[PDB]
């Protein structure tokens, strides 16, 4: 008895191309001499607090949409033995559709001006005025994961090494409940990013004006 599963339904792993002119940035920014790379947190940071915004502006005429979480808050998890480092918030998360979307494809326009921007003389602290901030963790990441989990939908995984490609899968792991989590593979010259004493740091230079408690776990 040597059963086959010849055809499993759903494909599991789905991998998509970026937008060129995503493909372009992410190649740009992964190789970048850029001395100020501390802003990456930052960027993430702001992301995390406009996410929180967001589920708690559409909470305003539906509060069951807390269900999944009430508190609204931002932790940040470095992990020297896997060389990671994760921004968690409890925002409001991605469906799958956004997730490719968003990820994957509504950026074309930032990551385009911002090229353009940056052709005339513009510095790459500027990324999130063009609303592509996310895709400044590849000043020190080789590889982002990210897991987000939208009320609409069931938790996702997103993952890119920067090659031109994504993938997108179901995340049967840990439930996080409700909101977004990324997480850096650091590259071998950044694990500056992975000690309290630096990642403080950065967060006291950049973040300390935030609208959301931002805890550090060691
Ligand atoms: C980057 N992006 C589209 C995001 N969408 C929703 N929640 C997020 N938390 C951090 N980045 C997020």
């Amino acid at each position: 008895h040597m059963p086959e599963e010849v055809h499993h339904g759903e494909e599991e792993v789905e991998t998509f191309a970026f937008q060129a002119e995503i493909a372009q940035l992410m190649s740009l920014i992964i190789n970048t001499f850029y001395s100020n790379k501390e802003i990456f947190l930052r960027e993430l940071i702001s992301n995390a607090s406009d996410a929180l915004d967001k589920i708690r502006y559409e909470s305003l005429t539906d509060p069951s949409k807390l269900d999944s979480g009430k508190e609204l808050k931002i932790d940040i998890i470095p992990n020297p033995q896997e060389r990671t480092l994760t921004l968690v918030d409890t925002g409001i998360g991605m469906t799958k559709a956004d997730l490719i979307n968003n990820l994957g494809t509504i950026a074309k326009s930032g990551t385009k001006a911002f090229m353009e921007a940056l052709q005339a003389g513009a510095d790459i602290s500027m990324i999130g005025q063009f609303g592509v901030g996310f895709y400044s963790a590849y000043l020190v990441a080789e590889k982002v994961v990210v897991i987000t989990k939208h009320n609409d939908d069931e938790q996702y995984a997103w993952e890119s090494s920067a090659g031109g490609s994504f993938t997108v899968r179901a995340d049967h792991g840990e439930p996080i409940g409700r909101g977004t989590k990324v997480i850096l593979h650091l590259k071998e010259d950044q694990t500056e990013y992975l000690e309290e004493r630096r990642v403080k740091e950065v967060v006291k230079k950049h973040s300390q004006f935030i609208g959301y408690p931002i805890t550090l776990y060691l």
